């Protein structure tokens, strides 16, 4: 009835794992992409404060998803800012960009060593949960399966929540490269 039906949900897990170890690989790489092409280090001075063009289009709900994320792999964008509506509210576009950029920068969002640490750690936790899955289906249990299941679900959230932080992070590299050429407006 559910004797072989368990070995089912179980394999479904083993897949989920190898499949999650996959997004993470992307995220890790993608993130590195940005941490290696930011330029944002040239927009935190007094000489740039103004000369601010625009590009943080309508999709500025991306900022909501990003801060909503219950979890993440690298430090939650949630705790990087001072409030989830602090921007969705008062903060005016371009006036929020500088805000969002100041925080990301002052909170090491672009420190890749520490990003890699977090990223690697989760990659290991996944590999481990894989080996575990094997071990389980070789001495099944209902508790073991339940735990491993919740365990996997946690990394689900992390990896997904990570995506939000990256989209936001990429939306900023966009509104950043822009604001940069805008600086070179005179020269």
């Amino acid at each position: 009835t559910e004797l072989i039906k368990q070995g089912e949900q179980l394999e479904q897990m083993a897949q989920q794992l190898e499949q999650l170890k996959s997004q993470l690989e992307t995220q890790k790489n993608m993130y590195e992409s940005m941490a290696k092409t930011t330029n944002l280090g040239d927009l935190l001075g007094t000489s740039t404060n103004t000369l601010a063009n625009n590009l943080p289009d309508n999709w500025k709900e991306v900022y909501s998803d990003a801060m909503n994320s219950s979890s993440s792999v690298t430090p939650s964008v949630n705790s990087m800012m001072g409030q989830f509506n602090a921007e969705v509210d008062d903060m005016t576009p371009s006036e929020a960009i500088a805000y969002m950029n100041k925080k990301l920068a002052e909170k090491g969002a672009y420190d890749r060593v520490m990003a890699e640490k977090a990223y690697n750690n989760q990659m290991q936790e996944l590999s481990d949960m894989q080996a575990l899955t094997e071990q389980i289906k070789s001495t099944p249990d209902l508790k073991s399966i339940a735990d491993l299941q919740a365990r996997i679900q946690t990394s689900q959230g992390a990896i997904q929540g990570e995506q939000a932080k990256l989209n936001l992070m990429n939306m900023l590299q966009q509104s950043q490269d822009k604001l940069l050429r805008a600086q070179k407006d005179r020269a």
